[PDB]
């Protein structure tokens, strides 16, 4: 395990900072209930040998999802029994998340943008574009 | 036929400048002698009432394909006998399509972003990307 060596790695949290999640949740056809709003969302990253590991979780909805990746590599991994196709790399610098979940015919593309201790984190799927801004913890 | 109301309408034609495209191609899987290189291409994109016209032409490669599109609406294009998804949307000014290639398992990002006067059309298939510059016929 490694926690150093790029920007967008380490532990992050979600801050009050919040734009037009909503509608991205509603554009996954989800429920605004179970995920939408702004409630605290953490998002770890870290190295592990050749790899890179990406826990994302939601403590107040009891959720989490460990995610591991190669970049430029396509992985797999499940939400409920929904399969989720994905690929990370590095573009300009930035994180990208390649999201594909094709018994959904849904496409998210994810960007991690860092500036300091804070993050900037863009979702969009078809035309809805939402944003997210992380703190360092 | 409307040729005018987003910067990317218009007949656009291939100059000399181009960059990292015999990479993207390969990526592809395809080969260079016959996809590579920088024969002269036109991108002529127009509206017709409710929907657009794209067509795409190589008058070396006797290659010319007429695609029609709704934003944000999903279609189809035939390459061999097989079936090429493709969904174009806009992105604030700029043109993005997202192309699945399902008998390769290949996702291709495509982008028309217009400075001049001038087209720059970014090509992306994983972390590799190409870019070619287009000048208004
Ligand atoms: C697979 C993409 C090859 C098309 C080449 C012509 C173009 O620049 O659009
Ligand atoms: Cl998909
Ligand atoms: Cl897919
Ligand atoms: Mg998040
Ligand atoms: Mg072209
Ligand atoms: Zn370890
Ligand atoms: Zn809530
Ligand atoms: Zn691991
Ligand atoms: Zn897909
Ligand atoms: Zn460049
Ligand atoms: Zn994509």
């Amino acid at each position: 395990s490694e926690w150093t060596g790029k920007s967008w790695m380490g532990k992050w949290e979600s801050t009050d900072r919040i734009e037009n999640f909503d509608a991205f949740i509603s554009a996954l056809g989800l429920p605004l209930e179970q995920y939408g709003g702004n409630h605290k969302t953490f998002h770890k990253i870290w190295k592990e040998g050749d790899h890179y590991h990406h826990q994302i979780s939601v403590p107040d909805k009891n959720y989490k999802n460990d995610v591991n990746f190669k970049l430029n590599e396509e992985g797999t991994t499940q939400h409920n029994n929904t399969e989720i196709k994905y690929k990370y790399t590095e573009d300009g610098g930035n994180l990208k998340a390649e999201v594909h979940v094709p018994s959904r015919n849904k496409v998210i593309h994810d960007e991690y943008k860092v500036n300091g201790d804070e993050l900037e984190k863009t979702y969009k799927v078809g035309d809805v574009t939402a944003k997210r801004w992380y703190k360092k913890s």
